[PDB]
């Protein structure tokens, strides 16, 4: 009785993003989760300034070496995120692979971070010479990846102007690999507002009597007027845990993992006003997520949002 | 309204040593904790296997750079354990005096890791040259120590052989700086049976009037057959944690903080047993903490041992 889980990722010293985002709510849950850090830097990079050291893939694939030789790589899933390099990606590729060959069980969790948007046109924040990889190599290897639009449309090759066009990217997506899909975030129209930001979820599978079936999903969130890093990597890490719990309903698994982000961010926003006054708008380090002041939460986090069926 | 901690120890990717024992349970517990990962193994060093790389003291002193780059080098507590380089503890002790220049209420926890004593005949493990940096620089900062037996023999030059003797190095090491002195781990006999392993306590403090007082404390513990790796820093994780919620009562963070322990390896003997089989001695793999399942323990521990007042 036990979920062991190989999450690579960053990890910060003060802060919350990567392996610091992703760990402790899924500790706080039960999971077995082992921490390959990617990275070792003071904070995460939106701070005016920050200081680290990087792994290599060969530091990689010596720590991986280390496991094997114990006979320790047997894991139930494996996460992944932002990672800067094509030799360090492609190093992960070839251990999820081996993993899975030790256990053809292994869900493979991917955050597939490209880049993002920002009031309207997107660009990367990795290398572009990434891109190639993710599509050939990580995504065919994908059982669950959490794209958000800017990330579905490079994956895809299509751009999104509407609800519809996502689902066709979302379908196109699950031809690459994936029987899960959700989209993290989306600046499509809401009938709410447009304060309002998406969430399109879907999910194929195979039904008891056999029947390949899937389930489709919509959130439509409100947006808190601050920028904040490490959401996404915990959004991968609820998913994977929420539909790990209800494996089959992928509704109750992402309004379970939007509820958690929505009282993080609630209690998050909170304490960032005071801290920095009045009008004041908080800084980085203010927005840093309340992790641990929300154990409660990602315990049993009250659903304040359901979704709409699709 | 919190509580900072800079733990730096060592991360292994299986298993719980270093920052793994420390930083969960201290997160769980509501504290800001913010591991700087001295080292990063697949597993500890009591494996038939492990490989990894260290972090050289430009490097901590790299990272360091960034968070006061930041303003973020402001701590209510420092954490140190097991650190085998010379030049690291140096470039730490650096940090802590800095720090402690930060604030001049922040609380130093050193765990002078010098090595152990099986059956008798105590043993280093880690360089020689280690133990002059520890008794001139390292544990005159120090506001809180916790030697094993032969760590305290080790830093006063005085060999224990009975607890009036224990008390009397203790009283040593108080002058050499710490406040509070307490001994994790001992040959000392029990009118218990020789099944137990003992803890002693002291603390140095002054009282309203303003007189300085002092209180010592004994515990009988009953011994587990089986050799576990990531108790000590654990300990020192919640020796921490507890006597920062009970300020001046040594007496009930030690019985908390025995507790906790108490608890954690009931369920790991236990699931040990489970695993390898009736008859069969658990292997480093089996007695892995069981960190994860011990969240309620660690919350708020049952007393099952009270601590005897000296
Ligand atoms: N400003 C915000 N207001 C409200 N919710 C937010 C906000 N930012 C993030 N979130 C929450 O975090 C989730 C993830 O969004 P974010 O924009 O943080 O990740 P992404 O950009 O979707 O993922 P990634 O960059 O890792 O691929 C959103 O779906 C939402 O639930
Ligand atoms: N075999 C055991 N049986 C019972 N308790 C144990 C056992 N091993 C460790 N412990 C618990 O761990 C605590 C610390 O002992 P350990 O021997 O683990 O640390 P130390 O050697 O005292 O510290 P360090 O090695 O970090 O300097 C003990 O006080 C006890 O509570
Ligand atoms: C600008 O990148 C910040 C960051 C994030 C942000 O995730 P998100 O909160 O935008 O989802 C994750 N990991 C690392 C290492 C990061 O540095
Ligand atoms: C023999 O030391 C094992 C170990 C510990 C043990 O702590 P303890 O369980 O003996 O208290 C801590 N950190 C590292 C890196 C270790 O390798
Ligand atoms: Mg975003
Ligand atoms: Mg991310
Ligand atoms: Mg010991
Ligand atoms: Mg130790
Ligand atoms: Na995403
Ligand atoms: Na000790």
């Amino acid at each position: 009785e036990e979920c062991r889980v190989l999450s690579i990722q960053s990890h910060v010293i003060r802060g919350y993003v990567g392996n610091r985002a992703a760990t402790f709510p899924l500790q706080v849950l039960g999971f077995e989760i082992d921490a390959v850090n990617s990275v070792q830097f003071s904070n995460h990079t939106g701070y005016a300034h920050w200081k680290g050291q990087v792994l290599n893939s060969d530091e990689l694939q010596e720590l991986y070496e280390g496991l094997r030789l114990n006979n320790m790589n047997k894991y139930d899933y494996v996460l992944t995120g932002y990672t800067r390099d094509k030799s360090f990606l492609a190093m992960v590729v070839d251990i999820v692979q081996e993993l899975k060959q030790q256990n053809p069980r292994l869900v493979y969790v991917c955050d597939p971070v490209l880049g993002d948007k920002w009031d309207g046109e997107g660009s990367m924040y990795v290398p572009e010479d990434l891109l190639p990889v993710y599509k050939e190599k990580v995504v065919p290897l994908a059982d669950i990846i959490t794209p958000n639009q800017f990330e579905a449309e490079l994956l895809s090759g299509r751009k999104i102007h509407s609800q519809e066009e996502a689902l066709r990217v979302m379908d196109m997506l699950h031809s690459m690999g994936p029987d899960t899909v959700v989209i993290t975030s989306s600046d499509l129209p809401s009938p709410q507002g447009s304060n309002y930001l998406i969430v399109l979820g879907s999910q194929r599978r195979r039904n008891p009597a056999g029947s390949v079936v899937m389930e489709r999903i919509r959130m439509d969130i409100r947006k808190v007027d601050a920028v904040f890093v490490g959401t996404g990597d915990l959004f991968a890490a609820m998913l994977l845990a929420w539909t790990h719990k209800h494996p089959n309903n992928l509704k109750v698994a992402c309004e379970k993992t939007v509820s958690t982000l929505h009282h993080v961010l609630q209690r998050t926003i909170q304490c960032a006003k005071a801290q920095a006054g009045e009008g004041v708008r908080p800084s980085p380090m203010q927005l840093e997520l309340r992790m641990v002041q929300s154990k409660r939460d990602i315990e049993d986090p009250e659903i304040v949002v359901q979704a709409t069926v699709l």
